[PDB]
């Protein structure tokens, strides 16, 4: 109830699926939370759902934009008087296909910039606010594609989420010195949100073929699973731990069960 | 208070640093737990010291013996019904000095003994009890030795660390199909126990140096830190991690500082 | 001599250090070489020098331009009937300092640019003329800060060596299944080429420092061993390696010896 | 013909199928090769296949046995003065079922001790006579079970062939020193040869299988592969590599594709 007492975290792309699990859970550790995010008023009907004004507030905030985190950590600081945890969240996937002959060069360089140039500013406008209280804890969603590859999962997705790990590892070697932890989280298929784009898609289906395929049985991977791995990075009980890419598949990387399979017995 | 609340425990090596503390920290959170361990009134002070033997008890378990490891884990479930956690924390280190040249041939296959099959024998018997029962999480203590080396940690605990990860990347492909997670914790040094063997080793003394030698700085690593690692991987709010090496080392194996030292300015 | 008989390859970055003594090498072996750059006159007396126009000629290309990558490959085919290599060696530093405070937006996007794009383009255009020929080798020159840190290597150069070694994981999955193999070669400092911009740097000196700060006596990392890793990528021998981060740094990354040295003797 | 003009190897499990191939490409270039084994006959058929006495001879050596590893070693020493290579590459597998229930405890002790303690007594002899020399390449066969796991493969076989990482790894910060390099390879299926134990296992059908499970397509992974990889860690050509664990597997390992089948389209 009181685990997160006296925290103040910012949680960019907060009006999402990962985001919003993150800060109900960080409100019920006794946490004032700042949601950030484009998504308007999805990321207010998710604030004003989770508590009132006085813990948890939406902030808008375009993480490409340096005018916008500058504003989301001044507002917060102004708000809560200080910064302990920053949450930068926010990913977007691939628009053009897989095949690296129609992935597109626009998409690359409009992806590249969500998902790190976005994180390098948000640990950048977090690192200003946190070096002078010489404490802090700064994590990343990575993703399981942060050092392995799939098919259908885009070349601009794997070489940014690897980015984002690259940026862990080495704000981690700068900042240790000044007592800030950096760390990121790594998860499989979370579950949700009830997605169709293009019909397959559909999202109490995507978990179920996600359970097919997974190592680890008998769970689901849900939001609430990301949320307790950042809320252990974020305060409570980490405060050695800063070298981590916490994966949270259930074992699946671990493995490569293509031969296996094509091994089996009984014909 | 109660975050383990249900919760039955086996500490392997539970008399040393890293597992009293955990004992120690599983009792503040709800658990029963089982200490096991070749010394005999240093376990016995230990449990004795922390609570009632209706929660902690202690039983005499030599990890490379497997009537032991059958009694351990039999014990515990006719103690109490079932078994949730399994922490097999055994390390010893090695008695040859560190060139490969004068690395003992005996000390090779006992440290390979204690470490590695002692480590076996444990994931061996607690599968048996938690299979089915199709819940259970082992946690293994590794090393960052499990991934690199360093002049002075003998070849046959860098080898030994690393198989220590083998199996639990490998009891995890196997064992979460039966929704038991399996993973294991890699601490830096970790602060004590007040050390001489040689001289130079005092043990307020090797965490002030482990301090010059830390990426991350204003904290010392101490057995509290790494019991928080395996407690959050251990029950609660873990359920969907098996993958996981989760180093505590403050970031000190993200860099190699040797050529950056050598880089510096100011002549 | 000819172990290398047939191919042709395109060095992208070739006028530079690894890139011109990777060319010399190519053409000692037997292949068609095309050197791609921006600097001029030193890619034409790179050129010129090796070997005559029927083995290595110049080609300008800015690998931040698809029709310069598009204009380097479709002359590549019309000059010599084919593409076996692809060696992508384009790689910038950062211009700006260290701290992530004072770590430049601009400087950010344009390393991200050069280095990562730059390869995503390359990849493209090759891809574009080995698929139809279902034979091929692409190699990326990374960096060891494509898996760590460096005080001093800034946070954009880690994020994108990272995400070269991301596309090389990602490009692998996508392309083997045409027979193409794609790998990349992480160095630690190869030696020159007589440096000034700040004043310490000077390049017999930068080598001397390297060896200091080495895990590897005896040997001087020059270009010429990069060189021998991507030959072996690129031909001859290499042709089930399509997993690879072929490290080149003597064992320099697999200690981090701050506490042996903190350890020691003596006093 | 004349790469390892020079050259005095021991291979270590030299009579199978890994070591003969690179017995044979090591003396095509110019080596003089000592196969060391305790397949007798199947060893002086391999030697007396390929050479005469003069460059090829046959040892009887238990790796397990240190007066058989001092002997080979000396014996090496006494007929061509020196040691340049030492490839250990003895292993064998789990003769107990793969589940950790059903594993055996001296199967464990007895595969540790040939793989891992088999190989850390081959690179303390060959460490004696390369430490004075200064220098020296020691190739070590791990396998990609050194960092994955599989179904079917058993948790000894991972958990000793991450402990020959262990020992490359620590071996190689120890003796880089002395200017020796120490490396391993670690090879996906090994196309035979011609397997019957269970029936299933035949073996122009075990590569057809590794074929349908691999990540590249149009090659079978052969000993050859493997062979031209450790006559590159060995000689000619890569003397600033320690570092190591040369994968040669297609990118095999780079993708777990069970969620991308779950994946697919079309019905
Ligand atoms: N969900 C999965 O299965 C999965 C797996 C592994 C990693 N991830 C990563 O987890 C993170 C959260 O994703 P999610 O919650 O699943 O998806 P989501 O529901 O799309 O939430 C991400 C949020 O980012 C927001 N956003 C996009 N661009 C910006 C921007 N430029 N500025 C500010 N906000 C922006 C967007 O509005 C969205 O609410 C992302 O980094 C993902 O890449 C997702
Ligand atoms: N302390 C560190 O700095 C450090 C760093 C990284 C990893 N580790 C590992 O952490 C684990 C715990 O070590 P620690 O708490 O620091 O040391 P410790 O105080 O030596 O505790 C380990 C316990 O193992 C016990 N033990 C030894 N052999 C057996 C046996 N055969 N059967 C049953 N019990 C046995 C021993 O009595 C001791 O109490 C070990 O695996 C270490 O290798 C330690
Ligand atoms: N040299 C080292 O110690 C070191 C270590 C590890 C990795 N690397 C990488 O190795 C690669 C080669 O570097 P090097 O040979 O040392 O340096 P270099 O001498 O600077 O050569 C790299 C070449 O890239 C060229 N270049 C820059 N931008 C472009 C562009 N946009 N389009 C076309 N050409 C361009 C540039 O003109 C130069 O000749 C780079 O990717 C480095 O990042 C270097
Ligand atoms: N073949 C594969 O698909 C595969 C894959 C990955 C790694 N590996 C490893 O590659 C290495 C070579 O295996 P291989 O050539 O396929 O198999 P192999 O044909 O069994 O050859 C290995 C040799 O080791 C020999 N040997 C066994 N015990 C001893 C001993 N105690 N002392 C001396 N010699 C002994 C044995 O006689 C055999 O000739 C082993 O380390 C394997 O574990 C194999
Ligand atoms: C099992 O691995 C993963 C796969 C998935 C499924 C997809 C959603 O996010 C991904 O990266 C996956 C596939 C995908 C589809 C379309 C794209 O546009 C895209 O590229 C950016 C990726 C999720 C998490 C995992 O970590
Ligand atoms: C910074 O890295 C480590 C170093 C240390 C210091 C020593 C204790 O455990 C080790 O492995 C270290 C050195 C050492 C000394 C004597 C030995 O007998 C031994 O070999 C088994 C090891 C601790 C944890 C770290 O993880
Ligand atoms: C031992 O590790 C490395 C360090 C070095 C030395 C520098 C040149 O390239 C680097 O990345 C290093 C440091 C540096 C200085 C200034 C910068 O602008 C820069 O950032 C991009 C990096 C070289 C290769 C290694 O791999
Ligand atoms: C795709 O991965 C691998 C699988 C294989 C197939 C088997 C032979 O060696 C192995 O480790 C595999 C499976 C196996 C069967 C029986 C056992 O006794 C054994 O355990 C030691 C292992 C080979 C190389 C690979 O690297």
């Amino acid at each position: 109830t009181n685990r997160l007492q006296d925290k103040v975290a910012i949680i960019t792309g907060g009006a999402g699926g990962i985001g919003e699990t993150t800060a109900k859970l960080f409100v019920r550790y006794g946490a004032k939370v700042v949601i950030a995010d484009i998504a308007d008023d999805h990321g207010q009907k998710v604030c004003n759902n989770i508590g009132s004004p006085d813990v948890i507030s939406f902030v808008h905030c375009d993480v490409t934009k340096d005018e916008d985190v500058r504003n989301l950590v001044d507002t917060t600081i102004a708000k809560h008087g200080k910064l302990d945890i920053m949450f930068g969240n926010v990913g977007v996937l691939s628009t053009t296909p897989y095949s690296i002959l129609e992935a597109g060069n626009e998409d690359f360089k409009r992806v590249m910039d969500i998902n790190v140039y976005g994180a390098f500013l948000v640990a950048k406008h977090a690192a200003r606010v946190m070096i002078p209280a010489k404490k802090g804890s700064i994590v990343f969603t990575a993703s399981i594609s942060s050092f392995t590859a799939g098919e259908g999962v885009s070349h601009v997705y794997t070489a940014t989420k690897h980015a984002v790990l690259g940026l862990t590892t080495s704000l981690c070697t700068e900042l240790g010195e000044y007592g800030i932890r950096v760390n990121c989280v790594s998860p499989y298929i979370v579950a949700s949100p009830l997605l169709t784009d293009v019909f397959g898609v559909d999202s109490s289906r995507v978990e179920e073929l996600a359970h097919q395929a997974a190592n680890l049985k008998g769970t689901l991977l849900r939001a609430e699973d990301v949320a307790d791995a950042v809320a252990y990075l974020a305060g409570d009980e980490s405060k050695y731990v800063s070298g981590l890419n916490l994966v949270i598949d259930g074992g699946y990387t671990r493995t490569n069960p293509a031969f296996p399979t094509a091994l089996k017995h009984g014909l």
